[PDB]
């Protein structure tokens, strides 16, 4: 099992699409990538970067039956807390199907604790589905805290339409 | 009552600061401020800004009892969606007690609706805490969805502690 996870160049922005609509087929609610690859180097290749992305890269044996050496991907960014300051988020991590049970999640995870390190956060935040009862009790193995269970935290949005009418109320 | 809705800059961190030690005097849960100003003024005001914050200002008339003209604020930033690109994520607002009650809440409301459109944002993210059954309502009745309740999302966090572990492991 040979891999590298290595940051992303825009090179990767067409693996990671590709990645993000097979994540998008595996996981049960049923929304559909808008995404372009064209956003994706705008949003992550551009001049402020939204987004950053960890790859997992496979060398030319191993490569996918479509040719590609691009087989897992990370996303995340920086965030903020009134309390302590900046904070790593991890918005999604996926790893192809063929390449599962090879330690490429767990060394996903590795790289993700030295972005935080280095960047001095304080914690790293993410969700999790509460029906996914195999990951919580792998993250809990980790050291992590349910926030939504201890402080009744919920996520709450107001789409595009809404904040319209706001914007104009 | 007279009042502005701006951007911060340096010069309100020591107001921001501020609001945010009442803020967290104000929240039920105990947890110490660790953040100084200087944190502020490097994370808000260095060269990548980590967040952004609006500032409710009123004129001489109606300054503080310790002579402030900055009765509220947001913190706020920019995040990430593999479905559909970058959003608004609102951190907080707070507004000071004698200055509740004359439109400064709604109206912070409404700038951060124009900030999503200048942006190019496809909703805004927040958190709410389930026990807060006033905001939960005032929410809604402005077009705000629960995706927790429907779609399962809990918040997680791994603190510095364990990150550690996993970033020399
Ligand atoms: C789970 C994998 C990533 C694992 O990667 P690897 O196979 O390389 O792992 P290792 O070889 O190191 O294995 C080590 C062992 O530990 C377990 N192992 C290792 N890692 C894990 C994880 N992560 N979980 C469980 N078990 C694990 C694993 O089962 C092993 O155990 P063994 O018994 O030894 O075999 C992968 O299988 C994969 O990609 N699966 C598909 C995705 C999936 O099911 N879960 C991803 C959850 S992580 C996601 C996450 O943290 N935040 C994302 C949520 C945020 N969303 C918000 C939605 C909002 C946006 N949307 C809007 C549009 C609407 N639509
Ligand atoms: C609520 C206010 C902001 C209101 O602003 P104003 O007074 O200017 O309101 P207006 O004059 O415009 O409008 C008046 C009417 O609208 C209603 N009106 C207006 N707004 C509201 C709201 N929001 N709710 C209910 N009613 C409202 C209000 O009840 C009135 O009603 P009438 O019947 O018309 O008279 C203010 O009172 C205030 O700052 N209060 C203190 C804070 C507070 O209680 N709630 C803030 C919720 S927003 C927060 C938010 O979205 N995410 C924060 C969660 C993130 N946490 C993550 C944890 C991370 C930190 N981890 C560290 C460890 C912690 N230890």
């Amino acid at each position: 099992a040979k891999f590298v996870i290595r940051p992303a160049t825009a090179a990767d922005c067409s693996d990671i699409l590709r990645l993000i609509k097979e994540l998008a087929k595996y996981e049960y609610m049923e929304e559909q990538v808008i995404l372009t690859e064209k956003d994706l180097l705008e949003d992550g290749f551009g001049e402020h970067p939204f987004y950053h992305c960890l790859v997992a890269e496979v060398p030319k044996e191993h490569w996918t039956p479509e040719g590609h050496s691009i087989v897992g991907f990370a996303m995340y960014y920086f965030t903020y807390d009134p309390w302590i300051g900046k904070l790593l988020y991890l918005e999604d991590f996926f790893v192809m199907s063929d390449y599962r049970g090879f330690g490429i999640g767990s060394e996903i995870l590795k790289n993700l604790s030295q972005v935080a390190m280095r960047c001095r956060c304080s914690s790293m935040h993410f969700l999790v589905a509460e029906w996914n009862e195999p990951s919580i009790n792998f993250y809990k193995r980790r050291g992590a805290s349910d926030l939504s269970s201890e402080e009744g935290w919920r996520l709450f949005k107001i789409d595009k339409e809404y904040l319209l009418k706001m914007a104009t109320e």
